[PDB]
C-alpha cells in the first residue's frame, strides 16, 4: 500500500481543524474508529473545550458503550440522544415498507439534523468522519452521516484510519473492532462490500491514484479478476454519491 | 440578459427527466414557482402516473392552498404531510436556541428525508428544484432541498425559470406570487437578498458566465458598485455550499 509519513500527517490534520474550527466544533461519535480518531483529533487540535459530541444511538447496543467511553477519556461535552423516536415518526409517515438500507438511511440522516442543529445553535461547524474507501465504494449515507461542513479524514484509507487511530491512543478495543456502520443489527462492512478493507484499500489505490488497468492489479496483487472488477463496479455504481445534483446544460441553446 | 431557445430548453429538459427518471419520481411540491415548474416538466416528460408529489407544510398558510392547486391541474398522486410534530422534536431533542434560519433549515432537511423515504420505498428518483440564481448566491438550505438525485432546472437563472413556468402552463397566480422559500413567516427572497431577481440574474450571468469585471458590470447597468459587490460577497460565502465536504490533502507526505 501507499505510504505515508504519520508523524507529518497527523500534523497537518491537526492544523487543518485549527484552521477550519477555531469556534468549535460538533462530532457524531458512533462508537466506531472513525469518529472516535476524528473525535480524538479534534480534541488535541483544538482542546476539549471546542468539542462537543453527540452520540445518537438507535439501538440500544453496547456501540453505545463505546461511544461514551471515547466521550469519556476525552473530557469533550457530549449529548446522549435516542433517535427511534423521531425515525420510526419518519416511518410511521411513510405508510409504505422500507428495507433495512432505506432505515439506515433515515437514522443517519436523521443524525445530521441532529449535528447541524446543535452546530447551528452553537456557532460551530459540523466534523465529518467519513473515510476515503467509503467515499470511493459509496459505503455512506447521501445526505446523511458524512455531510458536513469539513472531513478531516476523507483522504485518508481505513487501513491508514487504523494505524493513525492507534498512534494518537483511541481506545484500543474500538481500533480492533469489526466494521460496521451499525444501521441494523448485524451488520459488517467487510460482509456487505465483500472484501477486507486491507485488500480494498490496496485495490483503489492501485486503481484511483496510480490509474493502473484491472488486469496490472489482479496480478500485481495475486487476485481473482473478478475481486478486481467487483471493487471497480462499486466505484462506478457509486459515482453519483460523489457529486452534487446535475442538471442540463443549455449553452448551445443560448442566442443572440 | 442572457437569451435561451426556451421551445428547445424546454425540449431538452423533458428528456432529461425521461432519461433519468423512467422508473417514477417523487418531488417536494411546495406551493412555489420552481416546484411547480419542475412538477410540470415531469408531468409532461413521464406521465402523471409516474409523479408523485409530497406536500409537507411546517405552517398552515396560502402557500399549502397553491401546493395542492399545482397538484390537483396535474393529476398527480400526492401526499400532505404535515411536518411540524418532527421539526418539532428535532427542536425539543435541541434544547437550545435556535434562530429562525436554523430551525428554516431543519423544515428542509425533514423534508430531504421524508422525499428519499419514499423515493427509497418507490424505487423512484428524486427530483430537485433549486435553480441557478439560488445555487450561485447559495440561497437554499445545505443538505436540505439543495439535495436531490437530479435538479432539472438548476441550471436556469430565476428568471428564465419564470419565463418557462408561463410557457408550459403554471397556474398565473403561482407565477406572479413573489419569491419565497416559506422557511418563515413573511419571509421574501428579494427582500432578503437585498436586490431583484431580474437584476440579480443580470448581474450573476455577467459576473460567472462572462466572467466581466464587476467594475465595467457596474456600468453597463447603472447600478453602484457596491451592490455589485454585494452579490461577489454573497457568491464567496456560499461557496461551502457547491461542493462536497472536504479535508487535507496528503500527496506531498506519500512516500513514494
Ligand atoms: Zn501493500
Ligand atoms: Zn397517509
Ligand atoms: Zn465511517
Ligand atoms: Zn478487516
Ligand atoms: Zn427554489
Ligand atoms: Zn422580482
Amino acid at each position: 500500500m501507499r505510504i505515508l509519513d504519520y508523524d507529518k500527517v497527523i500534523e497537518r490534520i491537526l492544523e487543518f481543524i485549527r484552521e477550519k474550527g477555531n469556534n468549535g466544533v460538533v462530532i457524531g461519535i458512533s462508537g466506531g474508529v472513525d469518529s472516535a480518531t476524528v473525535a480524538y483529533l479534534a480534541t488535541k487540535a483544538l482542546g476539549k473545550e471546542k468539542v462537543l459530541g453527540l452520540i445518537m444511538p438507535y439501538f440500544e447496543n453496547k456501540d453505545v458503550e463505546d461511544a461514551k467511553l471515547v466521550a469519556e477519556k476525552l473530557g469533550i461535552g457530549y449529548k446522549v440522544i435516542n433517535i427511534k423516536p423521531i425515525v420510526d415518526s419518519f416511518v410511521e409517515n411513510l405508510e409504505l415498507n422500507l428495507d433495512r438500507k432505506g432505515l439506515g438511511n433515515i437514522m443517519s440522516r436523521t443524525r445530521m439534523i441532529m449535528l447541524y442543529a446543535h452546530a447551528n445553535s452553537l456557532g460551530r461547524i459540523v466534523l465529518g468522519t467519513s473515510n476515503r474507501s467509503e467515499f470511493l465504494t459509496g459505503y455512506f449515507t447521501k445526505w446523511g452521516d458524512g455531510a458536513s461542513d469539513y472531513a478531516p479524514i476523507i483522504n485518508l484509507y481505513k487501513t491508514e484510519v487504523w494505524e493513525i487511530a492507534k498512534r494518537i491512543g483511541v481506545p484500543e478495543r474500538i481500533v480492533k473492532k469489526k466494521p460496521s456502520a451499525g444501521l441494523w443489527e448485524g451488520q459488517t462492512d467487510e460482509d456487505e462490500l465483500g472484501i477486507s478493507y486491507n485488500l480494498l484499500d490496496e485495490i483503489l489505490w492501485r486503481m484511483i491514484d496510480l490509474k493502473i488497468g484491472k488486469e496490472e492489479i489482479a496480478k500485481d496483487l495475486g487476485i481473482p479478476l473478478s475481486l478486481v472488477e467487483r471493487v471497480e463496479e462499486l466505484i462506478k455504481k457509486s459515482e453519483h454519491k460523489r457529486r452534487l445534483p446535475i442538471g442540463p446544460s443549455f449553452e448551445d441553446l443560448i442566442v443572440g
